[PDB]
């Protein structure tokens, strides 16, 4: 240092760091960027647990965004910008295990409540480098901490021969919880408050953070939780021990790994980190969307049972969570194994499409089953609009693996102790690629969290920079105190916790809050008392 | 002696009743025998054509009602005396009356022919919501009604043998019919334009009638209330008639078909009725012991199967619901109900129900139902969860059953015009919770408002006036819809397209989609998966 910016430099536990200061609309911020948390998790160490990353000498430069770990690319529609959008920013790498910090400029006085922020992905997929998980505005609007962490996905984070210890799988988590671990011992020397930790996440994000209120030494790392569009619970985020061995042993044989455990996940360690992704879909058990290849398996260990177990007995009083989803959960999933569908028609599905696609959507589902969803969804006035058939589809898609998932976490969870506060949103950014029948899909209220309509240049409507603004006061004033309503404020519509009692939750668009009762309550005892009968 | 009231029918002489109508003077003539009394060696047999008669027979009065099971879960109560035998119990009982206007119409005119209802175990054509005399004078209609054989006597069947065949309760209504056609020109009625009309197992017989090809020549439409020949409660098997034939024998005492029905007929007719009920397979509602039975002879086939693949391109019918056909049925069995309480129900007693409603039902067939028939909001409201039960067993017994009868006539070339019927009478003694009660839309139908002695409010007489002219309408046309009178708004015919119905109630119509397409679709499609 000679002529360094005082505010940039600042130490953690594993040496001295050199942060940037970046311009956000309304003033500067300070980002420390690609901070190691862990040692990088390659060649005999892929499929490992991870190890904290080792103390350096120096100064380590941590203005941008490191590498991004190693993942399918999307190629389902090339240059277009809603796909590409959450397509890898950076170079992808094995040596992945980095996270960012964002604080105010200057670092605030006292400490400051932090944000943890966990991408989605499906689990095979997501940076947190990616301009949508952008912290600059809630750190400089809010006056908010916010870390976000790199984390493995697909096979090098969740692959597992399960009871050995060369690849005990849920390892993708215990990255996430290693970088928790990290924001504990050092996001004091940002100015935050380790003391008062938020987690959020969305889809695989927000399936992590309900693993992490599900599993105990992660407990003690975070004090408050917000899933969005994601649970722990339901059909897409786990699998049984049996079903992560026949997916490893799958993919092991598909590379040219023949099955004993070590010498079969040594093999794998010597295959090339492409190898594997581009063999990753093909241990699928059936023709299906919304599934994922390498997901958390229930280990009995990190996850000591089923998340439906889990829910279902425990005690959470003591817990402060935001959960929600948005108004088309399903949509954009369609177009991603569903014959009929595509983004550049309207999509318009015959009888018959239908019913085969509800046996994609829900592959798990016996004949009986499939045709108790489809009467289930039929509208019986127009049993054959195209249009109808389309949008319950999409539902059909929304409701089994977003919406009644989250429908229960937040009734097992208020009922168990739990402050819950439950929302939909409802808001289709002006900006949006996919065509209008996807209504608002899955993924796209994060921009408006994060606040980006605040970034001029993105050319956001007013009404959306306002209706964002609103939205990170929710969000933060939900991480500083439990409640996400402003108590200055005089009504100005409150939310009201959701309870078993009335069910209540709010719609979140650009209009005023408005309560409403029960999330698609007669749908969701469908998925979640009626179907799970039709299995046993 | 007045000319008018007497008339050569093919039997020989009658003489008929001048009766008082609010408006004008009817002919009634009342208790024609139309079969060979139904007893002794005759009794479970087909009814024979009654014999020539010398002289002038006395046809003023109302006969007796056929042999049946009288009510007493409320002994005094008008809400189920209404119901019960007003003449006589007796076997000899196959009586029917006629009215006409007075003079006897100049020419022609539609024939409407009316069959009770009572669960094929009871029922007279003498009740007085059955009173043919407002229909007769305002709408100019000849009005015909039968008794038919209810209960052991109707329809005790032992399949396959010569003595007792079964469905001899719907030969009854048949011989009724063919009398009709042979005689009625003489009272100045159409017998080319004969309309059935009936509610309950009223409904279900014309039902029957029209699934039944020797009964087709002898109408030409069709009116079914609340009821139809397919559905859980209208028909039972071969099998399990016989089953509940020969366990009633074994229950008073009769040890070869011959043999076991020559020991019946040897049997005071109380002592039959007396062990009626205890032939049912299960604690439940809304079933009846003795039912007409599937005979591969008057029925050829299930009524499922045969509405399912029947040809109805020249055919009328008129079909519908009340707005609470479930909740009458409720006290008869489902604890937690009672008439003379609100009876608002725990959810367990709604699970418990929902066994006695269905059942046939499985364990997850009834979760099912149980599931589907929540309020998920409310989940626990003693309200919602009575309301439920009376829904389930309308549904199951009846909406469902017409919804699934006006579809596939309307599919098969039928022409169908479809309603609920939503308004409660004023004069009503059961409960406000049961709403809209199974049975309480005949008085309307029939006119019975239009005497200022019964009490009826000044909206009730015009309500039953435009009640009165839909059925007449339907009988002279097809159309329920008043056919010179422009702005309406029109009753639209029932398509499996648009799915139209109307409201009867105060209001002028309105005009709906869907009866009731959701619940129905969990009834008709997925249910019987469940099953089979
Ligand atoms: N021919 C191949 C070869 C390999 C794979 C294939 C296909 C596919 C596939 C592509 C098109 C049609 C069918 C199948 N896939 C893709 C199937 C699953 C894709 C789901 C895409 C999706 C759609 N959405 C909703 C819309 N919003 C998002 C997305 C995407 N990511 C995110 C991340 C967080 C939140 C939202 C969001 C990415 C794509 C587009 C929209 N989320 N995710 C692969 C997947 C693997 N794990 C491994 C290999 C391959
Ligand atoms: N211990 C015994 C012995 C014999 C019988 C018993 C009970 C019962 C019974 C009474 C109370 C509670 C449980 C059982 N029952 C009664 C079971 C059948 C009761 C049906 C009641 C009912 C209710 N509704 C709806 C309301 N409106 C009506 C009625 C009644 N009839 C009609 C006829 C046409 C249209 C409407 C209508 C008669 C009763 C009350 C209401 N219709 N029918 C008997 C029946 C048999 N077939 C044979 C024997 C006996």
């Amino acid at each position: 240092e000679g002529r360094e910016d005082p505010q940039l430099l600042v130490r953690v536990r594993g040496g001295q760091l050199r942060g940037i200061r970046l311009k956000a609309p309304g003033g500067p911020v300070s980002a420390f960027l690609g901070i190691p948390f862990a040692e990088p998790p390659v060649g005999s160490r892929r499929f490992m647990p991870p190890e904290p990353k080792r103390p350096w000498s120096g100064v380590l430069d941590a203005t941008t965004f490191q590498n991004v770990c190693y993942q399918y690319v999307d190629t389902l529609y090339p240059g277009f910008e809603g796909t590409e959008m959450w397509n890898p920013n950076r170079e992808l790498s094995e040596d992945c295990l980095y996270l960012n910090v964002w604080t105010p400029y200057p670092r605030p006085a006292s400490p400051t409540p932090v944000l943890i922020w966990i991408y989605g992905g499906g689990f095979y997929s997501g940076a947190a480098s990616l301009d949508v998980y952008d912290g600059r505005f809630l750190a400089q609007v809010e006056g908010a901490v916010l870390v976000s962490m790199n984390y493995r996905v697909g096979t090098f984070g969740f692959l597992a021969l399960p009871g050995s210890r060369e690849a005990p799988g849920n390892v993708g988590l215990l990255d996430q919880r290693l970088a928790l671990q990290w924001v504990q011992e050092n996001i004091a020397a940002f100015g935050g408050d380790p003391m008062s930790v938020t987690l959020f996440g969305e889809s695989a994000g927000a399936a992590s953070v309900g693993m992490h209120i599900l599993s105990l030494p992660s407990r003690s790392l975070f004090h408050r939780a917000v899933l969005q569009s994601g649970t722990p619970n339901g059909p897409w985020a786990t699998v049984s021990a049996g079903e992560a061995r026949r997916r490893a042993t799958l993919l092991a044989r598909l590379v040219g790994c023949p099955p004993n455990d070590t010498e079969l996940i040594a093999c794998l360690r010597t295959r090339p980190a492409q190898d594997l992704v581009d063999h990753e879909w093909h241990v699928l058990p059936q023709e299906s969307i919304f599934r994922f290849s390498f997901v958390p398996v229930v280990d009995g260990d990190f996850l000591s049972d089923t998340p439906e177990a889990l829910i279902n007995t425990g005690d959470f009083q003591d817990l402060q969570v935001l959960v929600g989803v948005v108004k088309d959960e399903g949509s954009a999933f369609l177009v991603y194994g569903v014959p009929g569908f595509s983004k550049d028609n309207e999509s318009l599905i015959s009888r018959a499409q239908f019913l085969a696609g509800v046996r994609i959507g829900v592959p798990q589902a016996s004949d009986l089953a499939a045709e108790a969803v489809v009467l289930h969804y039929t509208d019986w006035l127009h049993p054959e609009d195209p249009t109808h058939l389309r949008d319950a589809m999409s539902a059909v898609v929304g409701d089994h693996n977003v919406v009644c998932p989250v429908a229960q976490l937040a009734g097992r969870l208020a009922a168990q102790g739990a402050r819950v506060y439950a929302y939909i949103f409802e808001h289709r950014a002006s900006t949006l690629t996919w065509p209008l029948w996807m209504g608002v899909p899955h993924g796209y209220e994060i921009e408006f969290i994060f606040g980006l309509p605040l970034d001029p240049s993105l050319n956001y409507t007013t009404e959306e920079r306002i209706f964002a603004q609103r939205l990170m006061k929710y969000w933060t004033n939900f991480a500083r105190t439990g409640d996400p309503n402003d108590p200055r404020d005089s009504k100005s519509p409150q939310w009201p916790p959701y309870t078993t009692a009335a069910q209540q939750y709010v719609s979140l668009n650009l209009k005023p809050l408005e309560v409403r009762r029960g999330l698609r309550a007669q749908t969701c005892a469908f998925w979640n008392r009626f179907l799970p009968k039709l299995l046993s």
